[PDB]
């Protein structure tokens, strides 16, 4: 049977050091879990899960989803639980929920993700049976962006790095690198005032005590010539800055996984069915590449071209790293009318567990507002894994 | 289609401070992928996931069953990742595994986990913006779990301990009861290891000598000797002590996941296919009790009842918990024939993200030895869930 | 026993905790202020034969500080140095430590003084070496966890100095209405350009700061804030204590022999001094046996006195002193006269150094013959000093 | 002035670094060694006018540590204490500003020594305060962190006092058969120091039981055995000190009374020696180990006595290369290690920082009134490029 895809939501998002830092991960997965249950309406005890995707986790939130569906109200008759895939955590969360309804074992769950950059843990292994060695204390998110592709692959830079690397391979200019940051926040600012990000997000209250519901991070004012002054990340003479990759970032994210048959029985209106999914590996020093042969997974399962995808969401994790996966897709600048039409990961940020459930909110959104048919969400995921999803439009 | 579990492996189990002390949860699960890959001689790009069940993760090694993979000499074209349901992660790879096989996606994954509990971090979330205000706290990560798992509304100081005095309370449970409950889990376990029949579970590890015994399991192991101090001063009635539950512990499993065509196809010899499963929750603070609702949800979608289950794996979280579970099915002196045969968490321990793993290699390969056609694995998990899975035995 | 005289007493701008100085070390601070003094004078390095700090949070950062000081700032490897701890009466006792290695005949001049960064105090473990499995892991802030310390196991007093403030404002029946006078003096000290002779100028980068940052030229009604009270409902605020602090103070000790060879200008010699201990819980009293001991071999009596450096740790503790002084309105005149801890800071280890500074400074201009400096100390010490002008 | 005279010179027994006194604090054993000094004297509490305390990694378990001794260990609330840091010579500063006190007529009876728990010392943060955010966290080791910082900016040591003993090694061509030899010569003394029964008056015993003999002494040390030890520097240097020929990591207490002849007489007290003098000096930091040479001139120069009059010598064995040269420059042959650290030194004993200096006092002063010699020296390198040396005289009754 079909999986379909109900109320996606999200929290704004906000930056590293912004407007959530006060406020945990599960503080922002609560809030979007009561937003979703609000919305929609659903019994509480309707959700036989809650699935999210989170890439910090620690003991202050172990199997988050459970805790979250706890913290927002639901029974303790709700089970939950989370998922770590990097990037494509949010992704990887509606990919098990959908598996899972499909095959019959459960008629609803909830999908989604929830990132606290702002209050990730330091944290040693050497405390516990003393410190012949000194004691090290690591960042998690410093030392989250070396480590994900084992010993043998080791990458100092982070992704950061890997997407130095892919400008090498496929020759891709600075100005284009910023060109495409330019679209990412004119999209991000006219999405804002065009209304059509206030049905994707769930206001979040945050004490000084006021509600917030725009995004942090994009800007009317930027431009080419401002952009090009910025200093890109001394290793290597010849592109990566703070303004033209995404940044650090808190936010949330939710969205209902169910039957058309249950869905219209809970009054619910399906958005898009899951067609399909790919996984694939690449190299951990090119990890910006992975949707390629993710995207032709997905593609071939669904029987699909590229070119029969009406809508395009790729996370734009660094400006580089796109271009390349659109040097591959062969992209001509006719393509850019139907890729990340709200924005992405350089304006919004990538508040890396909760990114896949704002792509899938933009995805089922904008193309359920243009009536188009289908779409496809694909990340490049750290360590060197890339994941896409193919989804269809649902009619009445 | 079906999904048959084949090779189901998992290095030895080490104490907390104990033989393993010195490897890290990769380099567990490394040796244990490497293992399997070993005893199948398969090609190493047929594996089309690594999915991992793993409780205390940190930036180490993110996305756990990626890393596991490329550490253990699989190609960069080979997906991973990691799984938290708590006690219940590794069944949760496994459940994982089978649905993503059974829908057509793959023809091949790894389902398993990995646990250092020896090498938790600890940890704080004052040292970011600084601890002026408020001073700085560390948490050690596995005290700190067990009091955080049920969120703000359900807070629990004294762990899965304290739910597993709860239980004891509730079902009236003596002592006596737990403690031979416990001497049957260690006789179980040093008969099982004598016998030979773990040899075949069990992935030697190397460390800076090579070891394949597990850890815990005492022969010695007496009703009267035993009859220690009871953790939780709180309460005079209670009974739950260090011998009469699982400790922490250091382990991983690994076991492939793949169809009858394909098993077929690299001389891959099936030992089970996944019937059904289910999960549930409970009260955070009756966690050990998980089991119930989920065996019944598991037993519905089979079409079966408790009784046509000629195997049983229970895990031993704490044996008040265990006997509670017990209470509710019947169970009668004669159900200790078909459950936890060759021992379970109070005499082997409970490497958390591993142990799910570590049941299915038990059951799975006792139901083979035994001629037998219907096995039940279910745990309770930290945090008031309960996860179980039917397995039929393959021909 | 020749005289000690103490020559160009100087002193950093003296900073709020969180304030101006954040960016900068206890060395930083110590190092400046030793340069700015070896600048005034045209002393040639190799002249000072120790360079003594009284330096009351001490880490591995700066092992003998002094010695590290000595160095950063330009001196020699010649130049021993060292670091003093006895809390609040550190920089004097510094002080009395100089005094007495040139009074000996032992040193010709050497360097006095103390450095206190209380922004950068270490946060710190005893449980991280051996590990926490047993007992977890606690981690002390270095401010808090020596505010409850200082009188050992068998006296503690868990709301530190604050709570022994308390203690002597229930005994002595001191009002609340009885700290304006403190920042009225240094507001006034300051415009009338005085100040300028005590302080180093500091580069923080890269602008240059050479005025306190804790005092308030803006009242009484002040009484509304909030008492530190929920454990006692009769009254010590932020407003009426000093705070914590970042500064350092040098000052050369030194012959009239040798300060005539080398161009100095002695401003006071050490008569006497006086060291004493009473109960922690009531601190603050210190200044009362010390500042007997210290007149008794002296051979003088409070009234004497023409100028008194008090530390105002607390104001309740500075009338408590007062009261055993038998003090009226009268006796203000010629107390803490360029302002004191309240409205300045308290930064521990530099504290003496800047008593002194203003103590031999003032001494000076109003032509009159004595001094006393003295101060309470956490833990329950009280140290004091007599000084006499010079020529 | 008048004399200054020590009185019962007293210490703890020797602990290694994670060894017997591991479960004890810094404060704990001063407050042993004050305690067993008390009752040894029998003084009235109240006599004690300051604890002056040498104590090198303080924190703020115990500020001003000398009044925390002081009321952890019973004296009243009158007594004031403190806490002093000259590196190695922290007990002799300590010794040193107690006489300078004394002397001035200031004070009548005071109590110096040190006390130190390098097992028990903090691992520290300058980054938790305002946050890790830019910069990340780091935590230091304060033994570690400390052998690197000593000499500032200017002068970083990387390997630390280690570092340091090998370029002493370098420069006046010390052979690595005589480092170890000088190693069983200290552990010889040690050993048989022990068995003659003299160390027991210098030794308060700390309690569960009770503990009196120094740990790191064995009788078992050989020449040949300690040849086969790596050079924990062999990698950076091919002719590089080994934890065998340089003193360890070690907990330990001293304390002795500080007096006049006249008020030791008042309280029935046994004057050992008087100070005669003192230096103090500075190095460079990257040869420290040398700084007894120019503090010992300093000393005996204010004696007016030469190095041939003093009767006996301790010198701190930190690195036996290290001593050695000092004695390189005191021109020492064979028949000066006679009148050399008798009972033994660092290397044998251990080299609890702060406590270091009580220790050779209580040794100088109580082999000094069994041999009925005259003069005595101690001297000492100390971190950070300075040397301390005084110059004791016995007294006569």
């Amino acid at each position: 049977r079909d999986a379909v895809i109900c109320e996606p939501v999200r929290t704004p998002i906000g930056r590293y050091g912004g407007m959530f830092r006060s406020l945990t991960a599960v503080d922002l997965g609560v809030t979007a879990l009561k937003g979703l249950l609000e919305r929609t309406g659903i019994a509480a005890d309707q959700v036989e899960d809650v699935i999210l995707g989170h890439c910090y986790p620690n003991s202050e939130a172990p199997a988050i989803g459970r805790v979250v569906a706890l913290d927002a109200g639901l029974p303790i008759t709700v089970p939950g639980m989370q998922v770590d895939r990097r990037c494509g955590s949010g992704l990887q969360a509606v990919i098990q929920a959908c598996l899972q309804v499909r095959s019959g074992d459960h008629d609803l769950v909830v999908a989604g993700g929830a990132e606290s950059m702002s209050n990730v843990a330091f944290y040693s292994t050497d405390m516990r049976w003393g410190g012949r060695t000194g004691v090290q204390i690591h960042d998690g998110l410093a030392r989250g962006r070396t480590t994900a592709g084992g010993k043998f692959h080791p990458v100092p830079g982070g992704m950061l790095e890997t997407a130095e690397n892919l400008r090498r391979e496929y020759h891709i200019s600075r100005t284009e690198q910023d060109e495409l940051a330019v679209r990412s926040h004119q999209r991000a600012v006219a999405a804002q005032s065009e209304g059509v990000l206030a049905e994707e997000i769930i206001p979040v209250p945050v004490r000084t005590e006021e509600t917030i519901s725009v995004d942090e991070h994009p800007r009317a004012d930027t431009t080419v010539e401002a952009l090009a002054k910025l200093k890109p990340v001394k290793q290597d003479p010849e592109t990566v800055t703070a303004g033209n990759s995404s940044g650090q970032n808190d936010a949330a994210s939710m969205c209902i996984v169910t039957t058309p048959e249950k869905a219209a029985e809970l009054g619910l209106k399906p958005l898009v069915r899951l067609v399909s999914w790919g996984s694939a590996g690449v190299a951990p020093d090119l990890m910006g590449i992975g949707p390629v042969p993710a995207t032709e997974v997905a593609l071939a399962k669904a029987g699909l071209t590229l070119a029969d995808i009406d809508l395009i969401e790729l996370n734009e994790a660094f400006a580089a790293q796109a271009l390349a996966v659109m040097r591959e897709w062969k992209f001509g600048e006719a393509d850019h009318e139907r890729t990340n039409v709200r924005g992405s990961g350089i304006s919004l940020g990538h508040p890396v567990g909760a990114t896949g459930g704002r792509m899938l909110a933009t995805l089922a959104r904008e193309l359920h507002r243009r009536e188009a048919r289908y779409g496809l969400e694909t990340m490049c995921i750290g360590g060197g894994q890339g994941l896409a999803a193919v989804f269809e439009r649902v009619q009445e």
